[PDB]
């Protein structure tokens, strides 16, 4: 090849969670940098509609309905990528959710925010993996957050279900590494999507003085899933104006 | 001297062998009433009997602690006995290395048994530790924790988990007067491949239980009362492989 | 796209071989007019003579980079050359293994050359890219700032400092546009290493490394062009590891 | 208690006040015979003059620990009243914020007192260290090593160098029977000027409640030199309430 490294020409992208925000981005982007993409969705409606205009705007896609917590769900994505475009060279994790929840939470709510931050991507790296093998490497993108390595009130759940994320991050890249798989993460900082005076204080700590986009994120993600990458893997790329938001 | 836990209740998990019954031990000589926990109470028993024929305070409990009825009663069990709960010691966790390719139901046990067990506990013990005026929480965590390998996915990761919840709940907890710390244990002893599982470890010895269980002491005693949401690595410098 | 370096002016350090090299390669591919430095003039300008053929902008000096006369020579020649300073990498450093009882100047050379040099010639430039609408620096410091091991005394811990120094001076200059990174790059098959590099020796260094492979210096300079382009306009005091998954000892 | 120092000679830096002080006072109780230093005499013989009247053994020198013949006349003066050299905790240093723009002088200045003068006397005391059959090496840090803010360029970075250099060195002098640990001390209420809404402020994210006593520190400085930590090497201990006092 003679194109730059920062394109994934010829790549098939699953994106999960895909019908806003960060996610949506990286479809986008996936796509423009000349990737096949997977859009799914908690709602399928959502998810067509990124695929839609995808599609419009000159690349391929297709939008589908994915509880990633659902087995039969994550089975039927992968299914739909290799029926498709017959064959999946990057996974993107971006499905999750949580947030401050008091400690004497219930029990419920601390094994939810495994269930849908940790267990769903394991499994779709599981499911995902042999299929990279076979098209001869791979690249696998986690959305984690900053809370994976920050400390602070209300965080029981969801700072220790994404400090979870980080380290399978980087102990699974030992084990599909020789399958040709890289394994990497982003912690975005806060993202300005859809106050001009709680903004001064939500950026009190940070250096570059702005909030995200959801573009930075995408940019970030595209390098790290992109050849330009080829080297690098089990690493924890926090994506935030060199500090915290709160 | 600060380093002793007189007048204080301890409850110490899966503590029949190895790093439990050496803190159990260590804490009931320190001062300490010991509520002893583990799967098989035959070893539970024998270890509460022990420290008493030694001359100190303990009882001995069946504690499947992945069980919210058993929880619950190793909590009461405490109460009825010796009035209130001021120390937590989770040191009840297992797994190791297991295949990329794993079950998912050994992933998700891997985290029931290391980390909702042990978050459980502790918002069961935190109220009464509170009410006894503070607390301390004791989490025996992994280095896989903090180490990265080959067949760790859910090893490594829950362990990870484990520490992170420990510097979190640190805040929650911390106006309770209760502190939480956890100690990530180096191979314990408890020719030709122990020179090579050395390799890496500067002080050239492998772990005692005892070394854990002094750790352990410290940071569950008064001596280590502005220390809360630490890891603690007891490895003799490196990691043994 | 973002990934072009369109309108920059770029300073990289200790550049006629190996991973400077590739950097200033790749920066004049991207867009950027490069100013090439190295403790031997004749490297550096065979860089920029390559960079001039290839169809770009460059120029070579010499440069001690612990030498204060020679880095504000450089600040000054890149300024009467190009009329801005837009990036800085600050990939000149050195040292390796040293007893614990080495002697106090090998400790602190490891120091004023890793970290003393690096933080000079960014409060140099700093300015000047303030008044140009922004900046970025790039650090290029090692995997020994992460990792333990022995003899890493001096090296190890100049590294780290390198690593810290990286995430601090973050929050003084994101406030005149600049954002600061490092890359602790892992072992590298340079062509200082690939003729020293044994196949037995190659093997011990793979064991640990997922990938199956030595990095290349291109590895390094593509991460050095992401870090230093517009696709990284919100990415700041950060150590990105290219290191192959795991470590070479 | 396996927490005592029976039998030990402790060299303590910088102990005319503050930490350094209570360190000094603890390791003598404890059983310690301790040669206690700073800046100023004056200083380190009120410390060691207390020491001796409460029931200990104790020796007061001056000591600049940047000037190597000072360094040398510690070592020196350790050996010829107590016969050996058993524990080494390296308490002085200084600075603290500084602009960006900081001459030279300033950057190169916190690295030769807080690092350069500590790896120095480790250096000399380690052959007294092994010929004795063991010791501990105790680095007093700071939270500036792990944590990031502004004006901390010298400050921060050569206190990650202390933290960095306690790991590594541990490799180097663990097979002569010498540990090496640190200590990360948050804001400790020594006799230093602060008010009740900057202390109210520091308080905000420390979940205990409290700001920190010398007394604090001295204890788990005195864990870290006992045989109660004798497999603990390579450490970085932080103290303080559980967060940060910013």
């Amino acid at each position: 090849s003679y194109e730059s490294p920062f394109h994934l020409n010829d790549a098939v992208a699953i994106v999960t969670g895909a019908a806003a925000g960060i996610g949506r981005a990286i479809a986008g982007t996936f796509a423009k940098a000349g990737a096949s993409v997977v859009v799914t969705d908690l709602k399928s409606e959502g998810a067509e509609a990124v695929a839609a205009a995808i599609r419009q705007a000159g690349g391929k896609a297709i939008g589908l309905e994915c509880n990633v917590t659902d087995e039969q769900h994550r089975e039927a994505v992968i299914k739909a990528a290799l029926d498709q475009f017959g064959k999946i060279t990057v996974l993107v994790n971006n499905a999750g959710g949580g947030g401050p929840k008091p400690f004497d939470m219930p029990m419920s709510d601390f094994e939810w925010a495994f269930k849908l931050n940790l267990f769903s991507l394991f499994r779709l790296s599981q499911l995902a993996a042999p299929h990279m093998q076979k098209a001869g490497g791979g690249a696998i993108l986690n959305i984690s957050s900053m809370a994976g390595e920050n400390t602070n009130v209300r965080m029981a759940s969801y700072g220790s279900s994404k400090a979870a994320v980080n380290h399978l991050t980087r102990n699974i890249a030992f084990d599909v590494g020789p399958m040709g798989i890289r394994v990497n993460a982003i912690a975005p900082g806060a993202i300005k999507t859809d106050t001009p005076e709680i903004e001064r204080a939500m950026l009190k700590h940070t250096p570059l003085g702005r909030l995200g986009e959801a573009q930075d994120i995408a940019n970030a993600a595209l390098f790290l899933c992109s050849p330009a990458a080829a080297w690098i893997s089990g690493q924890v790329l926090t994506v935030s104006g060199g500090g915290v938001q709160e």
